[PDB]
């Protein structure tokens, strides 16, 4: 199917668009059809992408891949990441090895890694008040208020606890290395069928992250005794205002993201270089 | 099968043996055969237990249940816990509700909860240097040395990292609320098929716990450049000395522990009362 | 001798309003001059007592009683610290790090203090100054903390930290909490900071969920001057919040200078006050044996 | 003027032994009197230089140079602090919180110091005293930390904490780290403690993986006297370790009293020494922009 190739970038970088110019010329010389993102095309003179491309190449950091994954996941189109120079959890191809790597994938040497996303649904009673997907995390937080908020947590209909905190981070394995990690959560291997729940700046010192089955359904009830309207954020990009008493329901989407890596992809190598963990011992 | 009932206790408590005397009289008046633990029987005048009992009742804390689980797990005998007054993660029955609860189970109203254990195997080359089971955790630590130790971690044959630390905590979901929790690890729901790896007092500040698939095989290589012999501990009860260069291999045992709870058992209620988490909101 | 007594209360709670009525009757029955803060008086008309602003209450009162808990104590302290007027707190129900008087025990405990039986200690405050180049863009004091954060934005913010003009680091984080010993048990504690005993002359700097995992709180001498430079490459305006109650919008490139305020808050307690008991019961710590 | 130079080195590393040979030649070529510590001299015979004990090296030296990194600096500091003799550290390879001289740059950097160009600061130490009732059961100083731990036992230990005779709490934990500002970046940091700037007159108390999740580090004034009571209900003998290098066995019921030592360590650095640069490169913190 690899004939219609889409390219997405994050603007504002010399080095990005240089990688872009190198990629276009490499695929054109392979007699492939190349479709630029409407916004990236305005930076080099010369949402619907998943529907027409058989493969989408994302140039940028893990953040660029994040924005593109929700759109590409629902369209069942494979996604390949090129980083800005160092490995990212979602972007494995270095810019200077672009021709080797990308040509390797187009020729048929690549590994496929499903990643699951979350569905966030805000409700007032049974009325939907907003729905968003998230590859990394669904985050409940106070928005513009500088006060702590209050909420209850249910998992598969069972009451877990109430708490006072800034909010809550609910993360996939992909998101376990992003906000959740900074907030004290564990790393979860990308193949783990699990969801982590990480309290944000909790009042209660014995608050601790919980890891639950990936097929679990989460329900957050915003406290009806609050005076402020908190916010729910998906991948830090799609936002919804919640009223006191609203519910936020979170579970795993059926359609997972088809993420492509070169055959030499190594998840732990990525952890070592990004997080600085020790390499093999010497003498 | 509930005819041969075994009873294990932790000695040194008035309240323990009072619970014991109440339990014996309750089962005898049910015309059941009651077998006391050799050591508990010496405190009231008047290992092989899994082989003859159809049910074993453990009286004591979570720690008493821990010691009994490795023996009872391999014999496929169900285990029921009575706490010392407050819920434990493994002991759900309060002493004052003993007659109601225990009679409920013997009559047939009970829930069954498989818990998996870990197998720890120390090796020098291919030679076994010690094997132990663990319901909570396999812990690598410096023993009597007060210096940091050094080791490498492999998961399913793949190199993860080396590090300098006091050691490593490898925990089941059951053990996720014990040592691993104090060391900063996440809580893992008892039904989660996962293992958590928690570094102990790591030199590297970006060290963080990792959650891996429950069917993963872990291999720790003790650094060959060390001058001290670290220790491996299973459930803090079975200990093995490791030489520089020895390996510790850790995976999930096939035979899981058949843990019994009354029908009203609620895992999150236990988290709230033990950890002090907030209850349902009020007005 | 306490003759003129001010009352400050954080409006909202109904039980707070009743506690102020009991406190009013109690002080007037001791033949003392009660003075009500402007807003509080407007919430309960018919009082017939002298009123004044929060800002001036310290110029005319021997003692101020604060109703409404720790958060309400912060606003009181910011007004009264410059006046050297001692402050006494009454709980909303549960004990706090700044209030040790249950409304249950109002008459007994405030009576003891008025009868000359009390503990008095001082607590220092922070002084935060926002600058855009050499122009002043907002000043606020804080008893607990000065907090740089993204406001309504969900993005991480980038900043540099200087202490006495020496570059410490730059980082990407949710923000930065700068806390007094008083504030060390509040937002800073929830962000992973240490507890600082109130007698310690020190300031704690706590990165808020930093992207760099090796980032860690630093405790510095209390006479240190801190400088936070908001990265000129930010695309959002961060917020600086003093005690979570007074706020300033920062532009990219703005600096925030923080140092210890010369005038300290004078905090009165009943003689039974015990800081470690407060820690033990508010934080759950174990007791004897 | 530095005339008499002592050398202290932690034996074991081969590269350490070479660095001591280069340092020896360098000082003798400047016509200075070199003095070798008893054990070090026995590792390289034929030197023909005056030797002395570690304990007395401070009575006869103008300056002591320490080879072998931060851990080796701790033992040197414990011997020399009581003598007011300045100490200069040489790295084993990578820079440290106590040594800023690469063996690569030995002659240039030690030359600068000897030629009168240096930074000098003082660091305080802890004094730990074990008592069984009113009998003394062991005393040790520490530049980094005094650590109560279970020794070879795997069980949690139970203890009470007192500060200036006031009960703080009892708890169940792996143990307790008590650290100076110098030690705040060592074991205490790995246990979740904060960094304390070396200028801060403070001590940090860090529970080691406490069973109580609400347990948290506390920072107290540096002139505070700490008291740890080993629970009389322990069935194992815990250990008290000073700087991880000097050890005492405690019985159930024994107390450990910890306070600041009057005599401070005099620490010399090259003029290019920068504490925050040390933090940035040893901990990974971000730099300008
Ligand atoms: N304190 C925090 O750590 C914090 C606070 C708020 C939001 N966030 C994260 O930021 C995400 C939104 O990104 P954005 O729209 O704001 O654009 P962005 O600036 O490009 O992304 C923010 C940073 O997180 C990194 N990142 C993104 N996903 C990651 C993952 N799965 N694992 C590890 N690192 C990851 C990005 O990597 P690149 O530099 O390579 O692009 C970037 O450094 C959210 O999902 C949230 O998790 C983190
Ligand atoms: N996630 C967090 O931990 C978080 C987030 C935002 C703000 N805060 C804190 O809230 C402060 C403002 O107080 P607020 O009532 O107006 O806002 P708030 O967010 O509504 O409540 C702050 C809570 O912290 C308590 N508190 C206040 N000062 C404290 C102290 N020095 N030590 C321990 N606890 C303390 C308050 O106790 P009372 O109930 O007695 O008032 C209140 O329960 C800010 O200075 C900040 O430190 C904390
Ligand atoms: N710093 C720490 O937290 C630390 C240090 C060393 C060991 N440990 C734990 O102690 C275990 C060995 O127990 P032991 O032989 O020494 O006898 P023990 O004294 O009876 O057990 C030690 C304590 O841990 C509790 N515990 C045991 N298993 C638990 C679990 N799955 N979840 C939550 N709490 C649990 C026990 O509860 P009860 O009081 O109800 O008996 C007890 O408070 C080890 O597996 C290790 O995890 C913890
Ligand atoms: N899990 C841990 O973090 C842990 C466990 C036990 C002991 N320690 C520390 O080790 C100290 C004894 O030193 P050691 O070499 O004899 O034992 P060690 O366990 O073999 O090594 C301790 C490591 O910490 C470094 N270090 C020493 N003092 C430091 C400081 N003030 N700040 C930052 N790093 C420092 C040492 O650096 P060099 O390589 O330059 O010598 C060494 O890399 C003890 O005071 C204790 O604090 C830490």
């Amino acid at each position: 199917p690899f004939r219609n190739i889409g390219i997405i970038g994050r603007l504002g970088s010399t080095q990005v668009l240089d990688t872009i110019r190198r990629l276009k010329k490499f695929l054109i010389d392979r007699h492939l059809h190349v479709i630029l993102e409407d916004t990236i095309a305005e930076v080099l003179p010369g949402k619907i992408m998943g529907e027409i491309c058989d493969l989408v190449v994302v140039v940028g950091g893990d953040g660029s891949m994040l924005g593109a994954a929700r759109a590409l996941a629902r369209h069942k189109v494979p996604v390949l990441g090129i980083n800005r120079g160092s490995l990212g959890f979602l972007t494995d191809i270095r810019p200077d090895e672009l021709e080797a790597k990308v040509g390797e994938v187009l020729d048929g040497q690549y590994i496929v890694e499903s990643r699951f996303l979350l569905d966030a649904q805000v409700r007032r009673g049974i009325d939907s008040m907003g729905q968003g997907d998230a590859l990394n995390d669904v985050v409940l937080h106070p928005g513009k208020s500088t006060r702590m908020i209050e909420f209850e947590l249910y998992i598969d209909g069972q009451f877990v606890c109430s708490q006072k905190a800034d909010g809550l981070i609910v993360a996939t394995p992909t998101g376990s290395t992003a906000y959740a990690l900074s907030a004290g959560g564990p790393i979860m291997h990308p193949k783990l069928d699990a969801i982590v729940i990480v309290p944000m700046y909790p009042h209660m010192l014995s608050s601790r992250p919980i890891v639950v089955d990936g097929n679990s359904e989460l329900k957050i009830v915003v406290s009806p005794n609050m005076q402020i309207y908190p916010q729910v954020s998906c991948d830090g990009q799609n936002h919804f205002t919640c009223a006191p008493g609203d519910t936020v329901t979170i579970s795993k989407k059926p359609q997972k993201l088809r993420l492509i890596h070169p055959i030499d992809h190594n998840y732990y190598e990525i952890c070592r270089t990004k997080l600085g963990w020790g390499s093999r011992l010497g003498g």
